[PDB]
């Protein structure tokens, strides 16, 4: 059928952790969802010290929003590069078909925008992300990427066949940060991208993260920034690393049903107590919590997570059980 | 059901690669099972070179013993901190749902101690570890780790619902140790654990072990200690790594059926090579030997098994098979 | 049945990307197939700043050939060490069962040969490389290694048990490579491999490729070596990695149906974006082409992939579809 005669619904993005209201069950047929993300560069503080880069974002955060459609939607996404920025930038999603995702046909100079459409033919989590020739690691490592999630218009069903349903959805991007380093082993300032290239690129072939952060630095998503839930509440987390590998685990829980890979129409692993999220993937899990208090959600590699900040909590309020855990015996001499 | 209405069995725990005698398929109903370990940190020679580090270990073993249970026992653990020892632990159970998997409730200092229960909701295998705040990764990258099964109460099944009975049972506790390094790169020594702690730190964030072995040492599982088996004998080997991932390989050998990540309720994977197990995670896989000889057990990336350690032997008797292999022409000139 | 009364067939390798023809489903019974492969140690150029090594091959190139066998067909190998090579050779093979993959079998000294006969009895994809004992790891990452399929009797099945047939099929080599580096960062250069060998020992403990490349070369799947495809047709690509762990994904397009672990008893996993193959493994994707243009496919660990050399181009011919993707509102200001 024709595009134009579709229904058209526009989304205002809503920032990481959080997602965009959505339905999991498509309460109407196929539409052209439409989208408008703003690209800003800024500074970002990333750990306790105070380390300072210059980030590259989509719509100002690291990661970018959660975009959220059914399959056999039509994705219209307006993409914006103000004056203020000084990099070209464009767009690849790995949800659509054709012309590098879409990067060949969406480079914006400083000052300029475009419009891109296309078909989200296959359902899943997809990481999308700044793919600009000659420059992409750097742009990818810098924050410029997200994820979007192509629901099946059932929503999601069990290993058997059977709805899943969540209560909550919240969004984890994992990001591997490369500052570079002198001989001495402190962290190098440049006073613009251009000068910064080269010992960025150098940085990078180290294949040594100097950070990993979840929502674009240390402790994003503790204390006040916990993550919320009640025990008995359905629990989706969408996780992505648009570069590297992270293997999530939630300590303290499991994650009950989890697309390791991403992708709907295969039967979720179940029970999983750590899954592994390869780079340039997103994965999501589904877990139903049974005690309250406070739950760490880590990379598990736990140098990674307790060093270098690949790790956030759950807050979780609700009835104690003793069936499932007991001190029987309290620390004592 | 009350919990003190139900049998209690006392195991006491062997020394990896060997596992507690048990039973696959569930014998009683379900139990509350006490397990015992004493936390002792020592010296431990881990190379061919005599480089010798302050390991922290669960029963004076690299890894802790494997400990097994069925599906919906409560696992009832008392840990022991003698005075002897100088640091706090606790531990983590990824089997058990609670208070960082039991990690809250289980701090015990030198001189103390605790008792632990919790119900073994899930089947699988499980990575457990020590994990006191602050200070988690170098803990279980000082050997502060081990495994727990859960076995389905009616044993295992392959992919396609028949049963899955083994002969014997191994189990691999995969380390990665991160001894720090000056400038030259020789192993720096340290008079105190927390004189350690800052290079140790520095020493985990480059992200490259210094070491990787089996059971705690370099040739570990060779020699003397080789793993055996005989011709049409079912193995099954878990294999854990608390930290980092892993990719076993048995050379000349298969996965016949592997749970990658480890957990029963999904059907295996068939005619492995090689397969992933993720940090933070334990796998099994299971082989039914077809050849006499000599097989290497390794970790697939092949520097970490042959320079820095992670490679053991199976010495396996019976009968050659030329059907499945032979030399026809033996080399020559 | 006495192997003596199988029909025999010869078999000429092809340099990969390419791959020798074959049948999908089996025209014959079981066969035994004949390969010959001659090593030959060479000088090679691997990167675009003329960077040499001392590669060791099979047959001439990194990765040495894909051969295609069926099922519980023998495969029978030549291999010839000539007179004007240095070093002993042997080889393993994951597709077979016993003497360390035909290992222990085949050392050959220059100047040697032998002949190794195994029964090929499990599906799938596999690895085969050089393991001379003592010095494994320096062979694989010189380039010594290569990939093996076994077909199914019928060919390939999707996860419903239905064919799948491709019309092309290539062959990604993916090779990490570790030339050693002085105090500056300058690549070392070396008169003997012996007097190499504990350079090339300490370059591969740091566990950072100084390069990953496709085919034994950056950029060696580009411009008039491209990968080639049509709209429309189905396309299996074999990627191998025989010592680390890689994340292939085709710029542009999908995994229609990805067997990540390489073995074809099980299920192929859906609609990836990104799969993980492990180390010591060879996987295969198959994918339909919906869009012309160019395709990139890389390991999507971008640093991997864009600055250290794991990327190769697809130029694919055909109609482009304006419903799957299309530019609403080109770039402008
Ligand atoms: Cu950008
Ligand atoms: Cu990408
Ligand atoms: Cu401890
Ligand atoms: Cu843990
Ligand atoms: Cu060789
Ligand atoms: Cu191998």
């Amino acid at each position: 059928v024709d595009i134009s005669t579709l229904p058209r619904v526009k989304v205002d993005l809503v920032k990481p952790p959080f997602v965009h209201a959505h339905d999991q069950v498509a309460k109407t047929g196929p539409r052209v969802v439409e989208f408008t993300m703003t690209i800003e560069e800024k500074k970002l503080v990333i750990d306790r010290e105070g380390t300072e880069i210059h980030a590259m974002t989509f719509n100002g955060s690291v990661p970018g929003p959660l975009m959220v459609v059914h399959e056999n939607d039509y994705v219209e996404l307006r993409l914006i590069n103000p004056d203020t920025n000084t990099l070209l930038h464009n767009i690849d999603f790995h949800a659509a078909t054709g012309a590098l995702g879409g990067g060949a046909l969406t480079q914006v100079n400083p000052g300029e925008e475009t419009t891109l459409r296309f078909k989200a033919t296959k359902p899943g989590v997809f990481v999308y992300h700044c793919a600009p020739e000659g420059m992409v690691p750097w742009h990818v490592t810098s924050g410029m990427n997200g994820a979007i999630m192509v629901l099946p218009r059932d929503g999601l069903k069990d290993e058997k066949g059977q709805p899943l349903t969540y209560d909550k959805i919240y969004y984890v991007g994992e990001q591997d940060f490369y500052v570079p380093k002198d001989e001495a082993g402190n962290y190098k300032k440049y006073e613009t991208p251009g000068e910064a290239y080269e010992d960025a690129v150098k940085a990078m072939r180290t294949l040594t993260p100097t950070h990993i952060v979840f929502n674009g630095a240390v402790g994003a998503l503790t204390g006040d920034h916990a993550l919320t839930a009640a025990v008995g509440e359905r629990v989706l987390v969408v996780h992505s690393q648009a570069n590297r590998d992270t293997r999530p685990h939630l300590i303290g829980g499991h994650g009950d049903y989890v697309w390791a890979t991403g992708k709907f129409r295969n039967p979720p692993d179940l029970d999983q107590e750590t899954w592994l999220i390869p780079g340039g993937t997103a994965g999501a899990a589904f877990y139903t919590f049974r005690q309250p208090g406070v739950y760490a959600y880590v990379n598990h590699n736990l140098i990674e997570a307790f060093e270098l900040g690949a790790a956030g909590h759950f807050k979780v309020t609700g009835e104690w059980n003793d069936d499932l855990m007991t001190s029987v015996v309290k620390p004592a001499s």
